[PDB]
């Protein structure tokens, strides 16, 4: 699913995820958030299962964005963990954790959790 | 804190995280898991904030391991999201998500959540 | 929102959530899951914000089911944390944590995470 | 485990959880948070597995606090999901979700995630 995963994806917020899957399990590309303390594109890197099960299971993957580029530094990072489901209406279904750099005193409110669904159609 | 993050880290479960932090915000390295359908080292990649706040805040970072190597394939991937906190007893405090490739029917039970704390001494 | 929350709700999986919101902030009722190791209705209890904000914000709430009843015991419990959003197509949008009783050795794989959206129809 | 769970628990933050485990699987009591937009005690309700496994497994449980009492209203709720481990140093190991009421546009940033360990002794 290297070619299936490679492409331009959008989530339900209208964020843009441009990714290349390599033969070796690498994900590389750019992420542009339509919300939050974010402007323009950010580097992403991650991993996917390059030899997945043949039983109709999805392809396990994940990636990270640290929210620093030449325009903005939000002192935060998001990881997405999910699976690619090919076929009719290909979608990447994810859960994510967004951690913000905090003091020790504030560490209890440092991490947001959510869920993003990506498809190749911009909504 | 490129130097602060670069090196060898251990979690509460006896897993080993070996990481280099690049100047550009890259993380790259290897993870060895002491539990689950894992054996030997796995490639990790991630990102960190290479210019953090200067108010005592931690440094945000994250990484991914897909649980495939030359020996095993667990058809799953973990992401760690967290922050590095420097000082005499340096720590990386994380939460993680572990997704297993599932059918659409079983997707509701595809993702585990937990927390790992990494220190520079076991 | 006592009135808007009280009633029968359905999620995307086919599960049924039957709840009463008290004036005091209580949620009480029964949950019927369409998946997993579950049969018939389970007791649920939770709390909601009985005096929400009036700026168009949702109403925070949460509840717990322990997966024991007179048919099954799956030795597990789920909590849903979310918000009620009123209007034409009312919705309760939630994330959930499902913990299974484990030995200390298996506690890293004790907790699933997911998300459920509940509507008044389906 | 009714006797084991019933009582006062303290987390790493110094918050105080006072709970009664009913014979039927009910949890009722009060929560006082040492952090956040919290003052004094708040009602909690939850459930636990009242017929657990006898293989050395923990006892699954969960509870909810809505952060409104007579004194304050933070327009939020937390749920804790976890398990009770009995013994001389008994523990409740939890993960929690804290949801704040938001507009639909800000719903992506409505939910914090964390972990609390509760013991019988002040930390």
């Amino acid at each position: 699913d290297e070619a299936g995963i490679t492409g331009t994806w959008y989530n339900q917020l209208g964020s843009t995820f441009i990714v290349t899957a390599g033969a070796d399990g690498a994900l590389t590309g750019t992420y542009e958030s339509a919300v939050g303390n974010a402007e323009s594109r950010y580097v992403l890197t991650g991993r996917y299962d390059s030899a997945p099960a043949t039983d109709g299971s999805g392809t396990a993957l994940g990636w990270t964005v640290a929210w620093k580029n030449n325009y903005r530094n939000a002192h935060s990072a998001t990881t997405w963990s999910g699976q690619y489901v090919g076929g009719a209406e290909a979608r990447i279904n994810t859960q994510w954790l967004l951690t913000i750099g905090t003091t020790e005193a504030n560490a209890w409110k440092s991490t947001l959790v959510g869920h993003d669904t990506f498809t190749k159609v911009k909504p």
